[PDB]
């Protein structure tokens, strides 16, 4: 019952929140470890709760106030340009919803980044440099996809235009 009561609290907190809630925050609210929160959210996902784990924490998926434009963007940059590419997008008010790499073993690998702010980008680059961080490894030579979303198609156009200026787009060939 304690597990069921804890998971009931998680649902309530995720639905009330407008920002991602880290596993560490949820763990401290319920006096468990962050590994236990991983298991709780896994059980809730299997009961068809649209809960998403992002680089900044968990979100309960719900629809927005206004229709947000979306676009799939093919990108490619050097092994040390990732922070600059991500900062370029968030500075245009674009949500970096995910990244996808065409892996030769796993197939398409997609990570739900949900980067929105400069601090999101900085902390994500900080923690991934402090580990192996080879999702964008030597395998695809920098080639990767992004799902971007913004308030309008004109904002996406300008953000993508800024990527091309910096040479971060995959160019037709
Ligand atoms: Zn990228």
């Amino acid at each position: 019952i304690l597990g069921e009561e804890r998971r009931s609290l998680l649902i309530k907190w995720l639905k009330a929140s407008d920002t991602p809630l880290t596993g560490a925050e949820l763990a401290k609210r319920t006096n468990v470890s962050r590994q236990v929160i991983v298991q709780d959210v896994s059980l809730l996902k299997a009961k068809n709760h649209p809960i998403l784990a992002t680089a900044q924490g968990y979100i309960y998926m719900k629809e927005a106030n206004t229709v947000q434009a979306q676009r799939v963007v093919a990108c490619q940059h050097g092994p040390a340009d990732m922070k600059d590419e991500l900062l370029t997008l968030v500075d245009h008010g674009v949500l970096i919803k995910d990244v996808t790499v065409d892996h030769p073993v796993y197939g398409d690998i997609t990570a739900s980044l949900h980067l929105k702010s400069r601090k999101d980008v900085a902390l994500f680059c900080k923690r991934m440099e402090e580990s192996n961080g080879t999702l964008l490894s030597t395998l695809t030579k920098g080639v990767h996809m992004h799902t971007l979303e913004a308030e309008s198609e004109a904002i996406l156009d300008e953000a993508i235009r800024a990527l091309e200026e910096k040479g971060y787009l995959l160019n037709s060939f």
